[PDB]
């Protein structure tokens, strides 16, 4: 950011240049190949650089989905015999990736209670290659002490990876709080409209591969690449290795059309996030005062166990996804869904449309109470993802539905 | 809007249904035909209904461009021998349409000073079929008294057409202040990112064709449509006639791809417009106080000749396009452009990126001072279209550029 | 075409160049504007040039639809008080355009029996600005003597316009047989898959505007174009005027997305048309010999009134759209449709999927018998559009359906 | 294929249904989620079913790229400690995948000479989970005895996987000749125009998982899917497991937009492949008679050792990619490229445009001659990918270039 632009200017402009035609919008390079006079796609290139700029990182790379970005970030530093230490409050898709697919390939993940950063240090051994957390947990809506976990990682010479999907770089930039790599499911807030899948890896460029000694593939001349040393790429070491290795081999590439649509959502990102957050604050204030609401999980509430972490790390708010339970338990939460007119029942989050789900009667309908709890779910649990509709319309819809339960 | 929803809910939801797949986003029906078991495209149909709902109209129809939407609106009610009374401050593209293309076809337009609504009535005769104005003039940034012009039209049994491109329905809804038809170049604020062309016509549904008697094509059964009387369609009479006649015959149809991108922009429309407006207020306040600014045309300024109209009709602000002139006149305006690094030099408006133009040295570089004046431009005139970048960055760009002129 | 490339090379390469990125595919320039340093979109520009090259023309211009292309081609040379002489066997949409929309605007069209070229001559007067035909008429599937009609137009110093939608430039190039302008509904064969609307105008560059004297708007310097004389643009005179005038004013622009899809179809154009034709020859042969078929209109049949025109102008065949009647009349035609499993019932032509329609029981169902024959339709008439499925499969579908009729 | 359609009918129709709107083309479901009343995309679903039908398989699944399709097919049946026996004449990208990314994850691949099928049996042990070949090798253009290799695989209770990218289902259907799984880079011929990446996996439904014993993950109830036994899904077992496991976890999903473009290329697939082949036959015949051509690898040549495999398995030809060497060696090859006007210099294959590359002076320019020989490349080797331009134009281009060499 040589120009010292603010967030809103970067989300509209960063990474974008004007080609020979003068086209003011980024052209969609729906091409597979380039005539020899490029390894990367000129549309996706803008996404790489823009998301990196917004996270105050040094370089980025974009993939088909959040899952593919997380997969590539782990495979970039971990192989058979290596280990990861991860928060045990992970999104279900990431937990399945860690506990099934990657485990089958010789990578062991230890899951720890992230409420105490020392739980990470306990699980580190000579095989650990990264610590892994999410900025805002799902479905616990729990926060973590980025700086304390990053210090533990760095004292042991290993990198700290944060999935910032729920936060977006507008609410928190984990690279400035101890993380070395940030990943996103751009499918959520970055795209903004429930249309387009994508994933992004951003590196921060402040991790000394050579001082660490635990990443020899970064410090050793790779004859596959004419003796290139990835650590000599500085702030592009991690993402160039992804590009040159895991992405080259396994091909979870994003379509240029999808990149185009992510660029459009990036140009309005903070405007939408601000309204997501203000809508959520109003909705949470209404629900917390409602006599039929038994509990709410939103870390910005003064009595939340995560309130101090919210004050420290989330000065613009803690996003627009939260959970709650009604005094009528599982039956009331089921009945609430049925009477809502504006909230859509589905399993996704971070649409411009408000969404709601009662996992115990839908996505987790096969599980008993103990199995539900193992997945961080209770029979009364309801998750809400607040959209950018008019907040008074959303509150009236919740108000009338609560009157039915 | 039976449930009585606010603007922001409508921009996210209006016109959109969930089909048999449950898909939460509107599919892109890139199809030319439909198996006989519909007449309209299901993607574009959402645009039709959403923009109509936002203008508090009864029905809408979408076309390839604002130019096409304006052309179809006029041809819907005017043929050889008919007349139109329009403001003489019209956008140049619309002026060329009226004074060249439609004049060749036997439609005569009278251009009157819109500052006094009585000038419209002076030009009305027995062949007049509509009055036509823009919500906010280009490049005069001039306002007009909607309700006074509408009463003149309706006292003479003719409809009032308003191009609301520069306002959007978030800043003014002309159908609530005497207009019968609103047209948009959706290319501008509705799309929001300078990627996608489209035009929209919305009707208000409160014009009595039969009582007027001046539109026999709306009141007479047509054997082409098997005895249909367009006036019997009530709030869909005007747009159905466009669909059934001018659009069917002349084919300025929008791509379903473009409609999909317009829907995306609609879902963030008020969020963007609000930021356009707050950015513009800040920039205008900074320019009003700058020693090298000689004048500024922005109707919200208390000393503007249009300030009363702004307070009457524009309670949320008067948009993000304005003009100014510098103390160094033509040469200073010519020099300012070369020194700006964030604003983009081009002839468009209403992008997410901030734009500027000094017409006398670019688009109008070939005209002498008299020819310039005939086009609404002076040698010193600069036009700015404010984007949604951070306002401090934009003000800093202007400040460092003004320092060099 | 300086290096004298053949049709198949041009459909893959013509108009396409490699930009600074080396992208081998044409990027999609989904942009509304260009930094001032442009009305021509770089994606659509390739369509312009490629279709013009395939028709052996000098310049092209692309619009939203075939209807828009036809409208602009007529408005480009005809205004109020002017006249057109057209075949009375026109596509229905074109008939409606000429007889309703353009008539309302002072352009009079006389419809003459095109079977006799002198019928065009006898309708010419001092107001006539063009002769207009289609290469293959619909629903009659009738051919016309291009060179005879073209000589007539030129002896009177007016242009000859041919709608070559049904032919494509692969089967006939009317600009080589007396036409001055060719228009296409690119929606049909050029796109090839029933997904994408567009229209194209191609000029031949062999008409002497000055020697004619009947087109002063082409030869007088125009002050709103800095004294430009359109005739001085040579083989780009007609399409530049459309671009600078009718298209500029009325805005029937094509989306860059649609242009990109038309380029894809063009790259397979002759391969698909060849198979359309061979499939149709096989199917017509089967139906002509079938005891339940009463008559078939396909001009390549030796007993057709049009066979001589087919041999002269259509050495590669006469397309894939034909009509037929069954011995069981209307009832048998409608039962045929009911029993078919592979043909799709709809009103379109030139999909990759085979299509069929019985107009008297659908698109013309509320019309008596004098009604229909005025529209070239009889109660028994069936129209088939042959796709590129396997010919044996289509014949087996026809055979099993006919067995039940 | 319940009604026994031929290839050309399937490539137009298979997998496609008409929804409630009647839309004749497949809508683009650019959506991330679906309201609960899955997440299989309805656009991509048509690709899955169409490619499976064309390969005469029972089920398919589509991924972001061919690389991702191959990755998922291997991970579907191999984990840490497992082994693959592949031909040593692999596409370079696939060699890198097996030899780098997968080897790091505990999957060992043995590479054997595929000219002798016994070489596959030699390398089989109790860790082997599949045999892997390409239908037409690169860059040797070598063929393999599908039935012989398939018998070895099944004698050992393991599956046989064939990458049919170079063949397409039009030229050979390995599932009918002993293969159990066919993968495609749909980026190449299926897309057809160098615009759109994709990969597809098709299973044949004939492999008895329970009888084999070597795939316990297919026969054991999976608690992650409520006791599902994947083998119980019959001819959907392999691809459902990919969908539910590897693709779920690692997320190399295809964009609905890319699926839409693949559908369009499928509707013309056999038409393009036929022209690719006939062009290549003409070009190879010309090159083989040319005095400056020292050697040509094309399996259909009468002196090719692969001629009998071409006759047995490729009745419609052996594709449009081949290699040759010139009498002037490396310097002559380099010069040929510089003088060609129609062939595009780049590293890809199977565009509609003809493509050419001389690896020794471009992609592998940094390798010495014995590094070259490791990759099956000689200093004189040229690879040509023949497009669908006019064959005489292409022959003329080759002739004038050779004359300067
Ligand atoms: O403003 C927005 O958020 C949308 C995103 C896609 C195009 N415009
Ligand atoms: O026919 C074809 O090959 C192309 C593929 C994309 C659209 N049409």
């Amino acid at each position: 950011n040589p120009e010292n632009y603010h967030f809103e200017t970067l989300q509209v402009h960063a990474g974008q240049t004007v080609d020979e035609t003068g086209a003011r919008a980024v052209p969609i390079y729906q091409t597979t190949s380039y005539v020899f006079k490029r390894l990367t796609n000129p549309t996706t290139d803008v996404v790489d650089k823009r998301v990196a700029a917004l996270e105050h990182g040094t370089a980025g790379v974009t993939l088909a989905t959040g899952s593919a970005a997380i997969t590539a970030a782990i495979l970039n530093i971990a192989q058979q015999g290596d280990e990861i230490v991860a928060a045990n409050t992970l999104y279900g898709g990431t937990y399945d990736l860690f506990s099934v697919t990657l485990k089958k390939l010789g990578i062991t993940t230890h899951f720890v209670d992230p409420d105490e950063p020392a739980n990470f240090e306990t699980a580190i051994n000579d095989h650990t290659k990264a610590l892994y957390v999410e900025s805002i947990g799902n479905p616990g809506i729990n926060l973590v002490d980025f700086e304390a976990i990053g210090k533990i990682a760095h004292d042991h010479g290993i990198i700290f990876i944060v999935d910032n999907t729920f936060g977006t770089p507008y609410l928190v930039r984990p690279l400035e709080h101890g993380a070395d790599v940030v990943v996103h499911s751009a499918t959520k807030f970055i795209g903004g409209h429930g249309t387009t899948m994508g994933g992004v890896i951003v590196e921060g460029g402040q991790f000394d591969w050579r001082a660490s000694g635990k990443y020899p593939d970064f410090t050793t001349p790779d004859p596959q690449y004419n003796g290139l040393v990835f650590a000599d790429l500085g702030g592009a070491a991690f993402t160039t290795k992804v590009r040159a290795e895991t992405l080259r081999d396994t091909g979870a590439t994003i379509s240029p059309f999808n990149s185009f649509l992510l660029l459009q959502g990036l140009e309005s990102l903070s405007l939408r996030v601000e309204r997501h957050v203000t809508n959520t604050r109003k909705i949470v204030a209404f629900l917390k005062a409602h006599p039929k609401v038994a509990w709410i999980n939103y870390p910005e509430l003064e009595d939340s166990p995560y309130h101090d972490l919210a004050t420290k790390y989330f000065p613009n708010g803690v996003g627009s996804i939260f959970t709650l339970g009604l005094t009528g338990g599982e039956a009331a939460g089921k009945a609430l869904i049925e009477h809502l007119q504006l909230f859509s029942l589905l399993a996704n989050v971070a649409d411009a449309k408000s969404l709601i789900i009662h996992p115990a009667s839908t996505t987790h309908a096969q599980l008993n109470e103990q199995e539900l709890l193992a997945a961080g779910v209770t029979p009364d649990l309801i998750r809400i993802s607040v959209g950018v509709e008019n907040a008074d319309d959303l509150i009236a819809d919740l108000d009338q539905a609560l009157a039915q339960v």
